[PDB]
Parts: structure tokens; sequence; C-alpha cells
């Protein structure tokens, strides 16, 4: 019994190392830094950061705006 | 205020509204049910699932399949 939850995870970590040491990266620029093949995995792993609140995303110029929580922001986009 | 955190917490309700009352349904057949567009937006719906484990993932013949974490009628593989 082995879930796509434990993937998710593993995700989890090399996106948030890639937001880590960085003021923000796009969809792009995130995939680029963690070696993801696929926009696929970036989603599950994402959202696994998003639970526990460790970044904030938004859409800039079409791409996924991602980064880690230093400061609230209200650019709803 | 309006975030892409925002959007995957307000799909969750549709992802979830899909699996309700079934023996879990596919990404195509929830995509239907949920009249998304885009599958992309799938992902954020429900990866907030994963988030409360109140769903368990599968895949089925490379596609995924999603269920409700309330029971196991396991018939077949």
């Amino acid at each position: 019994m082995k879930m796509l939850k434990e993937k998710a995870g593993a995700l989890a970590g090399q996106i948030w190392e890639a937001l880590n040491g960085t003021e923000g990266l796009t969809q792009k620029q995130i995939k680029k830094a963690t070696k993801l093949k696929a926009d696929k995995d970036f989603f599950l792993g994402l959202g696994w950061l998003l639970r526990e609140d460790k970044v904030v995303t938004s859409e800039v110029e079409g791409e996924i705006f991602v980064k880690l929580v230093l400061e609230h922001h209200h650019h709803h986009h």
C-alpha cells in the first residue's frame, strides 16, 4: 500500500529547497532548479507547501509565481 | 487577496462533490462533473483533499483514480 501522497511529499521537499536561498521563482524557474521533467509533479509538491503555509502563490504574466512566506501579499491575480 | 492557493481551496469543494456518493472517480470523470476546462486546476483541488487526508489515491492504467477515505469496497484490482 504505497500512496501518491508519499510521492507528493518527496516532490514538496525539492520544490521547497528550490525556493530556499532565493526571493521567488515562476513555474519554469522552479522546475529548472528542482530538475522536474514535468509540471505534473510541480502541482502535487506545491499543494503540500500550501498546506503548511511555507509558500505564497499568485499569477505573473500567465506564470505560477511562488515564494517562501516572508511578508503578507494582496497581489490578487 | 485572491491567490492561486485560494482557488486551490475553492475547487476542493466541487472535486470532493464528484467523489461524494460514488466508489471513487478518475481525473476525467471528476473534471467532467466539475466543468473544469483545464486539468491543471484539478491537481490543486485534489491536492487540498490530500493535505487533510479526506481521500485515498490510486493509479488505473496510467490515469489518476481517487476515492473518499470513508470505507473500502475493494472489488477486483
